């Protein structure tokens, strides 16, 4: 393992400074020996995934905080964690050296990283874009006779997934997205504003899109990439709304329901992409459990649907027992994930803030927060920006857990990055989340996961400004005595036969 460089930009904590040359490094995870535990420990004062060891006791007592394991309550399995290979990521890993391209990678795909299984792959332009294009802008090309993936695929995200595939230990699993149908397709015959596909359902323009998903799936796979799942569109109550900024396609839940079940179920189903899963919503927890309630309850759309996405943006209005919980409730056979999260994107958030232990806070609280209401993955947004947030055609710059500083051949790998990396480094695909009940009220977010082979996996986030004194019992082998400092992350590893 090779040590943070720490650098302050005057925000609440530090980022880790790489190069063509240098960048802080993990081991491999493994758990420890029966009758010890493992703790990874970051802090806002700069301790990035220290490793300490400490042993596993037969007894406790006293009156301090206890979380109680309960192994054998099984709730969903982990489907993993990843980020998106936008063309702005792709633009702005390949500006740095090669070297320095291949630590970046590495960061996020090696197991000296923090192991991401996920890559999440924009069909075409997004915002996240710097020039606006669909794989089918020859109109009125119903045969699709000019689909064809551009450079922005074949030179930039395909070669960069490839590295990516390559350094993963772990089976990486790609999910594709869709912003803007060609605009011969589209209402308003734009990439953005408020637009739908022309026509209903079941007809030429609508069975021409669906025949596009397959067009794409096709292209990627020539380049010899095969996807885990796509959406039915990114944000498709984006496209409803008026003046929407950049690329979108407007769908009701009763288009996207009927879209599904007349045109994008039956043309994959009957393709030889028949395997890849089919995600709903792709869109903002606040729209459940309707949007759930109105696709599912079709036969002709639910056999078509593996799960529903979920994006984090309105999350603040929109309690996860409401939402999540409620539609787990419902739809209980019907998988939760989370697609797209990013923080830099509201009218009250600075795009960039390097260093932010607070933006760090906010991703591990929203992973915790999922997870313990059914959610199987998340899913960051752009992989790495540059300072601005960008580039972004319409200057929507957001936030990223890398940040490349071109000028220097750098990258600053930040608290958000660490945040998410004590989940994804140590929650392999086929985890299980099991109970964890406190003892009393408290102010820490925790979750429990039961790795494949049997072991324990408590990931501690202590939000507060104040140490917390706690012990977690397992009743199998025994309690571990700890602490939760301020402003902490922790993630423990203990082996239980
Ligand atoms: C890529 O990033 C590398 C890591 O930041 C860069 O290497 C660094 O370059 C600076 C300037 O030459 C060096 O800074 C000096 O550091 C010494 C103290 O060195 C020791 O203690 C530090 C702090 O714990 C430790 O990190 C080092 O390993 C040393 O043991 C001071 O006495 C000087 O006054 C000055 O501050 C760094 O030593 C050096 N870091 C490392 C780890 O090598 C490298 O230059 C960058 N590459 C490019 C191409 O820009
Ligand atoms: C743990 O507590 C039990 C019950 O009082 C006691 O009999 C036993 O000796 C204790 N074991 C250890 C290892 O302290
Ligand atoms: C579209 O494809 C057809 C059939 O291969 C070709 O003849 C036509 O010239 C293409 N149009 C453009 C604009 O590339
Ligand atoms: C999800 O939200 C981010 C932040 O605004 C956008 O950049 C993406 O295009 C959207 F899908």
């Amino acid at each position: 393992a090779r040590p943070c460089i720490p650098k302050s930009f005057g925000y609440s904590s530090v980022v880790c400074v790489c190069n063509a040359t240098y960048c802080d490094s993990f081991d491999p995870p493994t758990f420890p020996a029966l009758g010890t535990f493992s703790r990874y420990e970051s802090t806002r004062s700069g301790r990035r995934m220290e490793l300490s060891m400490g042993p596993i006791q037969a007894n406790h007592t006293g009156t301090g905080l206890l979380l109680t394991l309960q192994p054998e309550q099984k709730f969903q399995k982990v489907k993993g964690f990843g980020g998106a290979m936008t063309d702005a990521a792709a633009l702005n890993i390949l500006a740095l050296s090669p070297p320095a391209q291949n630590l970046l990678l590495k960061s996020y795909f090696s197991e000296e990283g923090i192991g991401y299984n996920i890559i999440r792959v924009p069909m075409a332009s997004c915002d996240f874009s710097i020039r606006t294009y669909t794989y089918a802008d020859t109109p009125d090309d119903f045969q699709l006779h000019n689909f064809s993936l551009p450079e922005e695929d074949t030179k930039l995200k395909i070669p960069l997934i490839h590295r990516a595939l390559q350094l993963a230990q772990r089976p990486v699993s790609l999910l594709a997205s869709p912003w803007t149908s060609p605009t011969w397709l589209k209402t308003n015959g734009a990439v953005n504003g408020k637009g739908s596909l022309k026509g209903q359902p079941g007809d030429i323009y609508h069975q021409t899109w669906a025949r596009y998903f397959v067009k794409f799936l096709d292209a990627y796979a020539e380049h010899k990439l095969q996807f885990w799942a796509v959406t039915a569109e990114n944000e498709p109550s984006a496209g409803l709304l008026s003046g929407y900024p950049f690329q979108c396609l407007g769908f009701t839940p009763e288009h996207q329901r009927d879209f599904i079940a007349r045109d994008l179920g039956p043309t994959l189903a009957n393709s030889t992409h028949h395997n890849v899963r089919l995600l709903m919503l792709d869109d903002q927890r606040l729209l459940l459990p309707h949007w759930a309630k109105v696709v599912l309850t079709d036969p002709e759309a639910a056999k078509y649907v593996h799960g529903i996405a979920v994006h984090w943006y309105l999350d603040f209005l929109a309690p996860a027992k409401a939402t999540l919980g409620e539609t787990h409730r419902l739809f209980p056979n019907t998988m939760l994930f989370a697609s797209e999260a990013c923080v830099g994107s509201k009218f009250w958030e600075q795009s960039v803030r390097l260093g932010s232990w607070d933006r760090g806070m906010q991703y591990s609280h929203s992973i915790i927060t999922n997870l313990l209401y059914h959610v199987v993955g998340w899913t960051d947004w752009n992989l790495a920006l540059n300072p601005e947030g960008g580039p972004n055609w319409v200057r929507n710059f957001v936030d990223s857990p890398i940040i490349v500083d071109i000028t220097k051949d750098t990258f600053y790998k930040q608290p958000m990055f660490y945040h998410l990396g004590h989940f994804s480094k140590f929650i392999p695909e086929g985890s299980q989340r099991v109970g964890l009940v406190a003892s009393q009220k408290n102010d820490l977010d925790a979750v429990a996961l039961m790795h494949p082979d049997g072991s324990a996996v408590v990931v501690v986030l202590n939000r507060s400004s104040k140490d917390v004194p706690l012990t977690i019992k397992d009743p199998a082998v025994g309690f571990l005595e700890t602490i939760s400092p301020g402003y902490s992350i922790h993630t423990y590893l203990w082996r239980r036969q």
